[PDB]
């Protein structure tokens, strides 16, 4: 089996620990935890393709940034999330997690995720976000951030609903191998 590593990172309450929770064979209600604390794998076929992907989480504020970096040895993929309910969280792309990464993961691809997708045609959300004069981002949006940051691809999923989460990890599959 082919070994690889993937660490998530992105804004404190972007989604990033429970779209690595989705993939968890078991299920714990009731307890929030900051970060994914135990060894969790992620097992994904890509054409006959045994993979096996140690799922690293992150803990994002800046109270953090020294340790952090200690995430980083050895990462085959990067997932760079943010909230596609939170604008701010993508303004935190390039201004500090596309600098952060890129020095402490040379080469590693990054996959832009936009988390929250369910979140986009919320009524509270875009209740919240209109009365500061603010919208959910836009998918061109991430695209055009995607292409910004010279990531290998930009997805949007929802923990909460499942949409696209699939596709988030066969594409991180397909990143961590091609090098
Ligand atoms: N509506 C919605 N809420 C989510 C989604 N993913 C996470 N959340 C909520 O967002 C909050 C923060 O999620 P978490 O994974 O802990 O974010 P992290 O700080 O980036 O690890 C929690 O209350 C989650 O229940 C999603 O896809 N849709
Ligand atoms: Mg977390």
């Amino acid at each position: 089996a082919i070994r690889k590593k993937l660490v998530i990172v992105g804004d404190v309450a972007c989604g990033k620990t429970c779209l690595l929770i989705v993939n968890s064979k078991d299920q714990f209600p009731e307890v929030y935890v900051p970060t994914v604390f135990e060894n969790y794998v992620a097992d994904i076929e890509v054409d006959g393709k045994q993979v096996e992907l140690a799922l690293w989480d992150t803990a994002g504020q800046e109270d953090y940034d020294r340790l952090r970096p200690l995430s980083y040895p050895d990462t085959d993929v990067i997932l760079m999330c943010f909230s596609i309910d939170s604008p701010d969280s993508l303004e935190n792309i390039p201004e500090k997690w596309t600098p952060e990464v890129k020095h402490f993961c040379p080469n590693v691809p990054i996959i832009l995720v936009g988390n929250k997708k369910d979140l986009r045609n919320d009524e509270h959300t875009r209740r919240e976000l209109a009365k500061m004069k603010q919208e959910p981002v836009k998918p061109e949006e991430g695209r055009d951030m995607a292409n910004r940051i010279g990531a290998f691809g930009y997805m949007e999923c929802s923990a909460k609903t499942k949409d696209g989460v699939r596709e988030v990890f066969e594409m991180a599959t397909r990143a961590a191998l091609q090098a």
